[PDB]
C-alpha cells in the first residue's frame, strides 16, 4: 500500500542539516515507495518523519524530521535527488493572501484543472518560476506570486477561461 | 484509477445537510464510495472543488461537496446508511492556540510513537470516551486535545511504556 502520492514532490532537490540537534534517519533501500511508507507510517524512526529526499544514485532514504520550510536547513539541486514532503507538515490554509502558500491545491474554484506555470500553452504569460524564484511556481498548483488582493489562482487548462482563482481556505475559519 | 479513497477523513454513519440554500451540490447513482472518491480527487467533471462526499449506501450514490464539516451552513446529521469522508487538502493541519479544535488526522506523537486508538483501553485505560466528548471528535487514534490543555494535541501512545505523549502539529502563525 504506497504512500507517495500524499508526498508533494520536488524533483532534484534535497535538504541540508546545518544545525545539529535535528537527526536524520539513512538507510539502503530500493525503491522511493519504500522510503514513503516508512515515513508514513513512521515505524523505526525516533521522530515525526516530516520529508524524505531519495538519493536515487546511491539508492538510499534520508528520513527527516523537518521539510524545507524548517528555521535550518536549506535546500540544493541534485539530479540525483528527488524530496519528498509530508503534506500534514505543509500548511494548508492560507495567512492573508497567500503569498506563502506552497500547498499543492491545483484546481480552480470552479473546478478546471490548472495550467502549469512552466507553461504556454494554452494561456501565454510571463509568470516563469525564472522570474518569481522563491515563489514555488511549480508544477500547475495555485500560488499568488505578487501576492495581490485575490489569493492563490491560476491559469486553467480551459482556453476559454485564462486564468481563475482557487478555492482555498484562510487558516482563521473556526 | 488507484483508490483514493484512503487520502480522505472519514467518519461512519455521518452526512452533511447545507443550511445555505445556495451551496452547490452533485449526485449520481455509482457502486462503490470508490468512484466517488477517485471523481472527487480528480475533481473530473465537478463545476466547483470537491472538498467533501458522502456516500449513500442504501442508494449506492455519491453527492459530491464544495464543502466539509467545518464550513459555515453545513451541519452534521447521523445516519445508518451514510459515510462521509473530507478530503485532507481542506482539513486545516495547523493550530491556532492550543488545539482545541484540531480535527487533522497526525496519530503519531512528537516522539515519532504510534497513537492508541481512543476507544481502546489497551495499552493505556482511560476516561476519555468519545460519547462524552462529543464535538471534540476522538475519533481513531488521531491527537486531539479534548480538554484544550496548554502543550496542545496529544494521544494515549501505543507505547506501554509512554502513557501519552504530545504530538508534533505546527502553529499556523508558523510554528518556528
Amino acid at each position: 500500500r504506497n504512500t507517495i502520492h500524499e508526498f508533494k514532490k520536488s524533483a532534484k532537490t534535497t535538504l541540508i542539516k546545518i544545525d545539529p540537534a535535528l537527526k536524520i534517519k539513512t538507510k539502503k533501500v530500493n525503491t522511493a515507495d519504500q522510503c514513503a511508507n516508512r515515513c508514513t507510517r513512521n515505524k523505526g524512526l525516533p521522530f515525526t518523519c516530516k520529508a524524505f529526499v531519495f538519493d536515487k544514485a546511491r539508492k538510499q532514504c534520508l528520513w527527516f524530521p523537518f521539510n524545507s520550510m524548517s528555521s535550518g536547513v536549506k535546500k540544493e539541486f541534485g539530479h540525483e535527488f528527488d524530496l519528498y514532503e509530508n503534506k500534514d507538515y505543509i500548511r494548508n490554509c492560507i495567512i492573508g493572501k497567500g503569498r506563502s502558500y506552497k500547498g499543492t491545491v491545483s484546481i480552480t474554484k470552479s473546478g478546471i484543472k490548472c495550467q502549469p506555470w512552466s507553461s504556454m500553452i494554452p494561456h501565454e504569460h510571463s509568470f516563469l518560476p525564472s522570474s518569481y524564484r522563491g515563489k514555488d511556481l511549480q508544477e500547475n498548483y495555485c500560488r499568488n506570486p505578487r501576492g495581490e488582493e485575490g489569493g492563490p489562482w491560476c491559469f486553467t487548462s480551459n482556453p476559454e477561461v485564462r486564468y481563475e482563482v482557487c478555492d482555498i481556505p484562510q487558516c482563521s475559519e473556526v
